């Protein structure tokens, strides 16, 4: 009996680490890698604005608890959109829709969930009371998931997606949730959208950024 | 029998996903936040050059199945130095040296792991048939290791050293190690280090960087 409730705490464990699906797969003895190509899936990234600054004022041990704390919400949120986060790394946080189940929606779940996170995002501060700005941008296009490595492995995705979104975050302006053309062609019957214009994003030159205002 | 089995591939799985206490600290029902500081480790940040244009001569799971075959080797380079693989993060691979026991050659050790690696992906061609190109970079510093957030559990180390270790593999020239001078005052005795000079790094300002060249 307590056999079963040492595993059903390790498997608990397991599922929280990793999708289901990628689990079961693991749980098997197939030698073959894991990596799957995804047509269309949307990727965000979030990241805090100058958080390197924050060590003035807060010790290491209450800037890892800070993010605990705000990583809870997020993550609090990716549960009630039904997104899948991938990864955080220290100050971005990334959440993709999309995988591993496709979905037609999924760009206007990333949308819903980013416009949920800003709002929840602008209701926390951080240790010092200051409020928490954040870069947010976001992007669709074709992906590829899968494990690599032996140990410390996750599930982790590559593509053109998280590299556009990527560069849609590290040249947002602060409180602002970016977007590309493509991914405003695709929200513009839903969403009301603002232009930001031309800008230059390594390797991919210049392209029509839009912003993400709220819900029509 | 089966469910035994089923919980020794769980349990397994669980091994070589988290340090074995962490995975007891999270199976706990304990409401503190996995936060242990340690106070002198190095991080090493290696990351391929001019790897997104590499999608236009292999298709993208052939790359996460030669990225899994690259990054199976250096796991391998890192149990023969005995160091802590973190992660690999996309493009990116952290290996910690001083955690989860402190080692006073923790510099030296990652200084050779670094050469070690170097040779070993100057010896390996991608599915391409090319090189590999890598940028490096390494520090050394109190760090902050642990796990935050409520879902996707990933044993990571923060703090001013990763910090500073990433930013010596992003402004890195190809196939060099940079070191900043904090590591080359304590390398200099054992390794041949050549300046490179001042360079701006976000959240430090400017620093006096090195390269590691090799071994005395
Ligand atoms: C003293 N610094 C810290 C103390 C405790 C915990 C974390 C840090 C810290 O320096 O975290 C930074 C990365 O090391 C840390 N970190 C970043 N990436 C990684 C990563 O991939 N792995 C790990 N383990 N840690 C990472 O994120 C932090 C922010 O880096 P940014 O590039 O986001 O700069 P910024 O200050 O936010 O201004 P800007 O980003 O808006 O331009
Ligand atoms: C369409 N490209 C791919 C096809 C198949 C498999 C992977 C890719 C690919 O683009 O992988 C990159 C990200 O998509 C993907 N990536 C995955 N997660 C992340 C992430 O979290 N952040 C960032 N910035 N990139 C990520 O892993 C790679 C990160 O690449 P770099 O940003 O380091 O570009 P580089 O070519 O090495 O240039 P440089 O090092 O000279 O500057
Ligand atoms: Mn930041
Ligand atoms: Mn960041
Ligand atoms: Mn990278």
């Amino acid at each position: 009996a307590v056999m079963e409730a040492e595993y059903e705490r390790s498997e608990a464990l397991l599922a929280n680490m990793l999708p289901g699906s990628i689990a079961e797969r693991l749980k098997s003895s197939s030698r073959s890698v894991i990596a799957d190509k995804y047509d269309e899936v949307s990727v965000l990234f979030a990241d805090i604005v100058g958080f390197t600054e924050r060590a003035s004022t807060t010790t290491p041990a209450d800037l890892v608890r800070f993010l605990n704390r705000l990583y809870g919400a997020f993550d609090e949120l990716v549960d009630k959109h039904g997104l899948e986060k991938i990864k955080v790394s220290g100050d971005s946080y990334m959440v993709v829709s999309g995988v591993p189940r496709a979905r037609p929606d999924h760009a206007f779940a990333l949308a819903d969930f980013a416009l949920d996170m800003a709002n929840v995002a602008a209701a926390l501060k951080d240790p010092h009371g200051d409020p928490v700005p954040l870069r947010m941008g976001m992007a669709c296009g074709p992906v590829v998931a899968g494990v690599v490595g032996s140990r410390r492995f996750f599930y982790d995705v590559w593509g053109d997606a998280v590299n556009v979104a990527s560069r849609m975050e590290s040249t947002d302006s602060v409180g602002r949730i970016q977007v590309p053309e493509a991914m405003y062609e695709r929200l513009k019957n839903e969403f009301v959208l603002q232009e930001r214009g031309r800008i230059e994003v390594k390797g991919k030159g210049v392209m029509r950024t839009w912003y993400l205002i709220g819900r029509k």
